[PDB]
């Protein structure tokens, strides 16, 4: 029900996202779309934080033909485990990230696939959730 946003659409590469958090949408852009093929690329992203992030966890799933073929989890914030300066932001803050994203997928996939990313907190509550649809024929 959130709108599907176009992130990239060029000759041989298309990327769209839709928030799967029922509370809200968020803003997301990639500075250079073709960098996604290198698995490190720069983004800009913005969202209102609706949950505490005392702990922040990411879970990233690669889905190909309806099947989750790979899933990994990374700790972003926590006691002795904080990776981002914005760890520690309070519930209700407007969060802005500009910078690199590195996905821990080895053979960065060709073809059509989905990356689902969910951020959760100390209470397993969803802080953000998106489905990224990718069409990569580069």
């Amino acid at each position: 029900e959130w709108p599907t946003h176009t992130v990239c659409k060029e000759e041989n590469l298309e990327i769209y996202y839709k928030s799967c958090d029922p509370q809200q949408d968020f803003a997301f852009s990639i500075d250079r779309c073709s960098d996604v093929t290198t698995h490190t690329f720069d983004i800009r992203a913005a969202m209102v934080l609706r949950q505490s992030i005392k702990e922040l966890y990411a879970k990233v799933d690669l889905i190909i033909n309806g099947k989750t073929v790979l899933s990994y989890s990374e700790t972003l914030c926590g006691p002795g485990l904080s990776k981002l300066i914005f760890c520690g932001k309070k519930k209700g803050e407007h969060l802005y990230y500009e910078g690199p994203i590195t996905l821990g997928i080895k053979e960065i996939p060709q073809r059509d696939y989905t990356i689902t990313a969910r951020l959760t907190n100390e209470d397993r509550a969803t802080v953000a959730c998106a489905d990224f649809t990718v069409k990569n024929y580069l």
